[PDB]
């Protein structure tokens, strides 16, 4: 007998011994992690957010087993990429949370296991008595990386074997990772100091991977180069980095 509550609960403890069964159980059932009843009805939260959510010393054992089972009885993709809303986004992954839970083991394991990369998380149009569980931080996982100062999981987004994530993806705002940098830079000294590394680290990446293609020159919707975005934003910090850099190139 499984089924969402039961199967909920046993990834929530981290339990693998649990799990015995459900293997057979959903084939001979004719049954699917990627189902409409292992997800969660107001969300969409599959059994896999879940396990993510319920790590403990950051791991959490029925994921990989979890993959795995859905490799064998279904679509593998479908599985990983299933999408789950909360009041602050909606279209959220798997791929998300690891990144939100600073976690580079299993972020390697779902991009591995062909986790879409360019997933955007969208935001909701929630309350007031609500606010302050959204931030933008560009939509993508590679944007989220970079925004979050995790420089090793931006590295593995962009040099894996596997899948890496396009630089120059713009997301709904029609903003590229630099874009997503310059939103979130406040002026304080411990973020331009963060911000500006991340900042170098990409574009002189998005150089050597593509060399007559021009990040820095990616308008947004707003038709706004990031270094205009700054100025027109007040991002005084990365406004100057931005500057003291584009000359300094001879």
């Amino acid at each position: 007998m499984f089924n969402r509550p039961i199967l909920f609960d046993i990834v929530s403890r981290g339990s693998t011994a649990d799990l015995d069964g459900l293997l057979p159980f959903l084939l001979t059932h004719k049954k699917r992690l990627t189902d409409e009843e292992f997800r969660e009805p107001s969300t969409g939260k599959t059994c896999l957010p879940k396990a993510l959510l319920n790590l403990s010393n950051g791991r959490n054992d029925t994921i990989p087993v979890l993959l795995d089972i859905a490799e064998r009885t279904g679509n593998m993709r479908e599985f990983i990429n299933s999408p789950f809303r909360d009041i602050y986004y909606r279209g959220q992954t798997a791929l998300h949370i690891a990144i939100e839970r600073r976690c580079k083991h299993y972020v390697e394991l779902l991009v591995a296991q062909g986790a879409d990369v360019h997933a955007q998380a969208r935001g909701r149009f929630f309350q007031p008595k609500d606010e302050g569980g959204y931030f933008y931080f560009g939509e993508l996982p590679l944007s989220l990386a970079a925004c979050t100062n995790q420089p090793h999981i931006v590295n593995y987004l962009t040099e894996n074997p596997h899948k890496k994530a396009d630089m120059r993806r713009q997301d709904s705002r029609g903003n590229t990772v630099l874009h997503a940098l310059v939103a979130i830079a406040d002026n304080t000294r411990e973020n331009t100091k963060f911000v500006t590394k991340m900042y170098d680290l990409l574009l002189l990446k998005c150089a050597r991977l593509f060399p007559d293609s021009n990040l820095e020159a990616v308008l947004n919707n707003d038709g706004l180069s990031p270094l205009m975005m700054a100025a027109k934003t007040g991002k005084i910090g990365i406004f100057q980095h931005i500057i003291r850099r584009e000359v300094t190139d001879e």
